[PDB]
């Protein structure tokens, strides 16, 4: 019996510039911080026992804003990091299309076919993300917690819960920054109660 709130890091500078981050990072924009604060207000009534985040700067920064001074510990776990994108990190979509067009097409169109020389495949991410989630549940029986992570991680997790194949990884809804997803874990089963809700966000950008 555990309730899991899942969200994505707020808008960063590279998000705006359409630059892939991966394990690299960039600071939250003004909009990002605003959205993260809007989320913190939305959860002010929710009794969070803890907050888990990836070790990425943007994830941690989002988590601090949401906590907003409240007495809640923040734990960092590498298994919650966004997918490792090697050579693509720091580069724009056009720059990447110039480098490896086929792999780039697969990334977005045929996830199951994505197989880089340097970097993780979607299945590597799904496996470590699910382990982290299970470890969190194991430590919070009867409690409610918040998990601040990333886009691909969130998508691999929804795919696992909804029992869908990775080839359909990029299925709707789009996981916007600071969006709210709620998972109810009961009887050893993950039930998706809410997915990608953005009721608290003013201007929604597909970034």
């Amino acid at each position: 019996a555990t309730t899991l709130y899942l969200t994505r890091h707020g808008e960063t500078k590279w998000n705006v510039e359409r630059r892939m981050q991966g394990w690299q990072d960039s600071p939250l924009t003004e909009k990002g911080r605003q959205d993260a604060m809007r989320l913190g207000k939305r959860l002010e009534a929710v009794e969070l026992a803890a907050i888990y985040t990836s070790t990425s700067g943007r994830a941690l920064e989002t988590a601090e804003i949401v906590r907003g001074g409240r007495l809640i510990p923040i734990y960092q776990d590498e298994r919650l990091r966004e997918i490792h994108l090697g050579d693509w990190e720091g580069k724009t979509h056009d720059e990447i299309r110039q480098m490896d067009p086929i792999a780039f097409d697969h990334f977005w169109q045929a996830p199951h076919l994505y197989a880089p020389q340097r970097g993780e495949r979607f299945c590597d991410v799904q496996q470590r993300a699910l382990e982290a989630v299970q470890s969190i549940v194991d430590r919070h029986e009867g409690e409610t917690v918040l998990i601040v992570t990333h886009g691909v991680v969130l998508k691999t997790l929804m795919a696992a819960f909804k029992d869908t194949p990775l080839d359909h990884l990029w299925s709707p809804p789009y996981m916007y920054g600071t969006s709210v997803t709620i998972i109810e874990v009961d009887g050893g089963t993950f039930h998706v109660a809410v997915e990608g809700d953005v009721s608290h966000i003013e201007e929604v950008k597909e970034v």
